[PDB]
């Protein structure tokens, strides 16, 4: 019923990729892993190598989404921070008040294209000079923060927590504790 | 420096696959992405899309390898429980007295291969069952169970625990807390 598009760039972080598409699947969200550069396999950080579904090119236009994830690695988030494509992406997800949901140095990319500022906001603790310069949101160190359709989280150890508040906040809390409770969470 | 194989096979759980490929790849384990079935993507469980590095078939030749890890998800431990090169592979890590990590449904490929009798061994709760046929292993409810060479756990939500386990087994407390830190665990 909902739809998620998770955008997939070269040095995305995979845990942070795959821990939020397969709790979105188990939600029975209609999930889009969306290659950056084109639907070629795309070699994360640690070097697993995943198979997008689609295009962004493609996949952007069959928007619009109920959310736009954007997985961290500081490598993934600068290529995001770079593109015209995801700009344009979550800029309209923005104009429509759709969620925007980044983890990580994830959240940077939301300062490259000037989205959500004013929100309250956390990253993982090395992107949060980069994610603060020019005082554009204010900062938190809660594993999830939420401000609005601003949706932001820490680290690999945080991307459980993550997925499940977009679960939430997508297709409710018992759907969510539904989801959670086979995961074995701590 | 020590050298891990990972068994991927299709329906595989993809987050029990890349957390700890991820994780052992920080503490500069060598780690060999092994496709069961072949060098081909691998179709996981919740549909993410995995390239490996290697086939088991090329893999299992350049052996030995200082952990064999075994993902769950209950088809992708059907495939590894059916196979004759995992078996083999199996037998010779503890023949040679190497670690042997399987996580969910994953240790049920130890019974089918008849690895391990008499330890004490976790799975996910829903895999017990098939575990426990015959009473060849003790079951424990703890979220990572280590009896000599074999290492086990319960769930996704287990893995970072898993993988971290593998990293103190192999290179030591210091080098896992050093892994652990920049992950933002609980």
């Amino acid at each position: 019923s909902k739809r998620a598009l998770v955008i997939l760039a070269k040095g995305a972080e995979e845990m942070q990729t795959v821990i939020p598409v397969d709790v979105m699947r188990r939600a029975g969200i209609k999930v889009t892993v969306a290659g950056l550069a084109g639907k070629d396999p795309v070699q994360c950080s640690r070097d697993v190598v995943i198979c997008p579904d689609a295009s962004l090119e493609d996949a952007k236009k069959e928007g619009p989404y109920d959310v736009v994830v954007l997985p961290g690695g500081n490598l993934g988030a600068q290529n995001l921070s770079e593109s015209a494509a995801v700009k344009e992406i979550l800029k309209e997800q923005e104009n429509r008040k759709g969620l925007i949901a980044a983890i990580c140095a994830g959240p940077t990319a939301l300062l490259a294209h000037e989205i959500g500022f004013g929100s309250k906001v956390t990253t993982h603790p090395l992107a949060k000079d980069k994610m603060m310069n020019g005082g554009h949101y204010t900062y938190s160190e809660n594993r999830v923060e939420k401000d609005g359709l601003i949706l932001t989280s820490r680290g690999p150890g945080t991307s459980f927590e993550f997925a499940l508040a977009i679960v939430e906040a997508l297709n409710g809390k018992e759907v969510a504790a539904q989801v959670k409770a086979p995961l074995v969470l701590k």
